DNA sequence: GCTACGATCG
DNA sequence: CGATCGGTAGC
């Protein structure tokens, strides 16, 4: 029922220092958690790179302190075609992207706006916001279709150049990785088909759970708990977002932290520092 | 008030 | 189990 954080690891295996921090953030209604004091935080974390899940906003619609932000000036954006208020999500960046596209280039699971590709100079960035499987799993078939697509674009992507997948990615993969992996595995993030269909994806093409790599042994881990009942007060929730890089991007992998104490939303931010 | 983002305790 | 009371942001 703990989980403290660790303190900040700024350097790789290898040795060098840090040169590349990337925060990811769902953070349940872009605009609401703005109000929240939210770009507070993220000019006080100072990320390079800066990926926002479930945005849920229209771009003739953005919040003006966005642009006010700093070292984030191109900013990218993405939303639903016929979703008004729904998913959508946002990438923002310090240096600019060589190449930036929107989705995984397939029709169907295109149209929701959930990704963004950000090609770079050392590796590819790509900020996703998994189709939730939702309620009473009624989307849990067509949500499987996503998943055996979805590694088999990002497959291609790990071919030319180091891949870093980062979003909430809806899944607790491990029983490790939730409060409560028994009393849910008939309820969307922990059925064994999509816990399959990630491990799937982490062998497919590779890639590696940043985190879990780094805390094998760490439990009690979670970014998301639910705002039904006092959930953070009490930590009982589910790791439902990651830092999935390729192999090569491990000997350079300094950090993967879960930044509890920020305020927000439902889910939580994560930072992944890398020493390039 | 509803609709898409699950811990409780029968 | 599995029914459900039930916190949000946005239409």
């Amino acid at each position: 029922a703990l989980y403290e954080d660790p303190p900040d690891h700024k350097t790789s295996p290898s040795g060098k220092p840090a040169t590349l921090k990337i925060c990811s953030w769902n953070v349940d209604g872009l605009r609401a958690w703005i109000k929240k004091k939210g770009l507070d935080w993220v000019k006080e974390e100072a990320p390079d790179i800066l990926c926002l899940q479930e945005t849920k906003c229209s771009e003739n619609k953005l919040p003006a302190e966005l642009q006010e932000l700093p070292g984030l000036s191109h900013q990218y954006w993405s939303a639903p075609s016929d979703k008004e208020g729904y998913s959508g999500v946002g990438l923002l960046s310090r240096q600019c992207p060589l190449k930036v596209s929107y989705g995984i280039g397939d029709e169907e699971h295109d149209q929701e706006g959930r990704v963004i590709v950000a090609e770079f100079d050392s590796f590819v960035l790509v900020t996703a916001y998994v189709p939730n499987a939702g309620r009473g799993l009624v989307r849990l078939e067509y949500r499987q279709r996503w998943d055996e697509a979805f590694r088999k674009f990002l497959k291609g992507l790990a071919s030319r150049k180091p891949l870093v997948l980062c979003g909430d990615l809806n899944v607790a993969h491990e029983e490790i990785d939730l409060r409560n992996p028994k009393g849910n595995k008939k309820n969307a993030g922990f059925t064994p088909q999509e816990r399959q269909g990630f491990g799937e994806l982490l062998q497919a093409v590779p890639l590696a759970d940043s985190f879990r790599h780094l805390y094998p042994n760490t439990p009690y881990a979670y970014t998301f708990w639910t705002y039904m009942m006092n959930a953070r007060s009490k930590n009982v929730g589910w790791r439902l977002d990651y830092f999935l890089l390729s192999h090569s991007l491990l000997p350079a992998l300094c950090d993967s932290k879960i930044r509890s104490k920020a305020l927000g939303s439902d889910h939580c931010p994560i930072t992944l520092y890398l020493a390039l």
